[PDB]
């Protein structure tokens, strides 16, 4: 059992949005220190981390941890309920189920029955941190064009492309542009990686948040952005498999 407030129900609310679009169903482990929540998508391709500490909470109390299993649709259904800057509150009692209030200048409650959910490390040679209207510019400009984007990174310049035979449209970025905020490369690097799980990774990605992108030849990239400052969403995408 536990009660959590989050204050700012609309980006909780992003959160799940985005997890939804990987995965179906989850597992969050709520523990005194926090909610953790780790899977793999359907493809194998991806995978998802999620780490909201109990520093980010506004009311975190724990009493005895648990993991609970969610229908990420469902929830997300729920959650779009509430405003930027709504309060939310989850309680979880002995049964099987959470109790969702999202209160602002009225209050509404809702229930989510829980389910039975069963189920980084790579040499990188490039880093980069950038906004992330840069990146969600790079996968709307990016969609129907091609079937992956290629990034590519050198001492001082930022592509995300797709040298190919179709049209082509490229995304350019050097420190002189406020889209890029640091590049760290120890050798030229280069990868592709599906646009159309890219589009679900920077779904709900704030333009003016700061993004972290680490990667190599033809390794797969990690993807991160925080929450709260102490919390963060971290990807793995595979460059092929």
């Amino acid at each position: 059992p536990f009660e959590i407030v989050f204050e700012g129900a609309k980006e909780f609310a992003q959160l799940i949005d985005t997890a939804s679009k990987l995965i179906d169903e989850a597992a969050f482990k709520v523990t005194e220190d926090g909610i953790s929540m780790r899977a793999m998508d359907p493809s194998r391709v991806v995978l998802i981390d999620l780490n909201l500490p109990s520093s980010i909470f506004s009311k975190y109390e724990v009493v005895e941890p648990e993991t609970i299993g969610v229908n990420l649709d469902h929830l997300k259904k729920i959650l779009k309920r509430g405003k930027a800057k709504d309060t939310l509150i989850l309680k979880k009692g002995e049964e099987n189920f959470l109790e969702i209030t999202i209160q602002g200048t009225a209050t509404r409650t809702f229930r989510v029955p829980l389910i039975d959910v069963e189920e980084p490390e790579l040499p990188f040679t490039a880093k980069v941190v950038v906004l992330g209207e840069v990146l969600k510019a790079a996968v709307k400009d990016a969609s129907l064009v091609s079937d992956s984007i290629k990034f590519i990174a050198r001492e001082n310049e930022f592509i995300m492309k797709a040298e190919g035979e179709t049209q082509e449209v490229e995304i350019k970025l050097t420190l002189e542009d406020e889209g890029l905020l640091d590049i760290e490369v120890q050798e030229e690097t280069k990868s592709a990686y599906g646009v159309s799980y890219l589009s679900d990774m920077v779904k709900g990605l704030g333009k003016a948040d700061e993004v972290t992108i680490k990667f190599g030849n033809e390794m797969p990239m990690q993807m991160e952005y925080y929450i709260r400052d102490e919390g963060r969403l971290t990807f793995l995408l595979a460059p092929r498999v």
